[PDB]
Formats: C-alpha cells, sequence, structure tokens
C-alpha cells in the first residue's frame, strides 16, 4: 500500500495526472494518480519506433548501419538536420528518418504487420507517415508495457536477431548494476497530450522488470518528467 501511495504523490507533485505500469512475469501492477489511464488508449507517439524499426530490420527495409541521409528539407529541430542510423535517429527520437522508414514499409505490410503483432488497436488508417503521431493507431500503458517485456525477453514476434539490434538502440545506461532500455514518447499533436516511457531494467541476477509511464503533458510540465518519475518510482519500488 505504501509504495502505491508514494508513487501516487510523485505524479501529483509534478501537478499531473498519470500511471507507471510495472511487468513482472505474466502479471502486472499500475501505480499512479489516476490509475484508470493504464487501460485508456493514447497515440504511441516515438514509441512506435520500437516497432517501426523491428518492422523494418525484419523485412530488409533497413540494416543497423546504413545511413538515412538528410534531403536538405527543413525539420522539426535543428538537431535532425544530419544524416542517421536508425539507433542514432531512436536516441534523437527523429521523427523524420521513422517516416522515412515508414514509407519504405509501405501501407500494406505495415498495416499486416502491426495487426500480426496486436499492436495496441492495430489501426493505422490510410497515411503511412504519420499514424503513430496523430491516429489513428492507439494503445494501452498495459500493452506498452506488455510489449516491452517481450521485446526484453525476446518474445515479440520477430527474429531474435532483429529484437536485439532493437534492444541495443534502447540501451539508455547501467545504473547501480542494473540495465536500462527505455524509449519516450510525446505526442504533442493530440488534445491532451501524451507522454510516455516505456522501456525495462535488466537487474544484475537477470530478472527483467519492464514498465511504462503514460501521463498527460500539460503546459509548464518540462519533458524531464518523464525520466523523473520513472526512475524515482523504480527506486521506490525496490527495482533500481
Amino acid at each position: 500500500d505504501e509504495k502505491a501511495e508514494k508513487i501516487k504523490n510523485l505524479f501529483n507533485e509534478v501537478h499531473t495526472t498519470g500511471v507507471l505500469v510495472i511487468q513482472q512475469g505474466q502479471t502486472q501492477q499500475s501505480y499512479g494518480n489516476d490509475l484508470a489511464r493504464a487501460s485508456t488508449e493514447y497515440v504511441p507517439a516515438s514509441t512506435f519506433k520500437m516497432l517501426n524499426a523491428l518492422i523494418g530490420l525484419e523485412h530488409h527495409k533497413a540494416t543497423t548501419t546504413e545511413v538515412f541521409k538528410w534531403d536538405g528539407q527543413k525539420r522539426l529541430f535543428p538537431e535532425w538536420e544530419k544524416d542517421m542510423t536508425l539507433g542514432d535517429a531512436m536516441k534523437a527520437s527523429a521523427i523524420p528518418v521513422y517516416q522515412d522508414l515508414a514509407r519504405r514499409i509501405g501501407l500494406e505490410l505495415m498495416s499486416k504487420e502491426v495487426k500480426r503483432v496486436g499492436y495496441g488497436n492495430a489501426d493505422i488508417g490510410t497515411q503511412v507517415d504519420n499514424f503513430w503521431l496523430v491516429g489513428p493507431l492507439k494503445i494501452t500503458p498495459q500493452q506498452e508495457a506488455q510489449f516491452a517485456y517481450k521485446l526484453a525477453n525476446k518474445t515479440l514476434p520477430f527474429s531474435p536477431k532483429v529484437q536485439d539490434e532493437v534492444q541495443s538502440m534502447l540501451f539508455i545506461e547501467e545504473k547501480n548494476g542494473n540495465k536500462i532500455y527505455a524509449k519516450s514518447g510525446w505526442g504533442w499533436d493530440v488534445d491532451p497530450q501524451v507522454g510516455w516511457l516505456t522501456g525495462w531494467v535488466v537487474q544484475p541476477q537477470g530478472n527483467i522488470v519492464a514498465f511504462s509511464l503514460n501521463l498527460e503533458m500539460k503546459k509548464g510540465i518540462p519533458s524531464s518528467v518523464r525520466k523523473e518519475i520513472t526512475y524515482k518510482s523504480l527506486e521506490q519500488l525496490g527495482i533500481l
């Protein structure tokens, strides 16, 4: 009860509403100040890059060493206006690189694969290059944590090679002997805005603990909140 109470207050302290779903084994636990978010659908935003990369690699629409070249058209941030590998673009949440990947995959293959894997509502609509940003694709935090848990265990419906490659893209840091893997997301083109941090911890003896933080990104909420709450929560839970 006390762990849950503490984590609730972490969300209250940042003046928004959110949830953290944790998965170890086949059960999940939800924490936070709005638990109903755990089973609510939201756009994945750049959390979808995880699946986009798996599909693209598996279907030979990308390699891990190629550079996705900048064509010189203005991008949303100047940091993105350079050539990047899929891994560089993962770390940078570089939307246009992953738009290029999506277009390589194409609508038919993308739709088939998203359905095959059962990702969220598996509804990509007719626009292959923005369905993860503005809809119609939506996913719950419980689904995201499950996705992350399966990726961590290499049990998603892809080759283990491709899953290992995507895992490497997601590595953040080793902290207190724990390896942390994650992908952030911020759906800023929807209202209300959604913030994500989905990932997992590999503890020193190999135990995997997956997570998905999901909160409402209000005006004034710094994007750093996502990592801060997640880490503090995982520490309070004894995971980190």
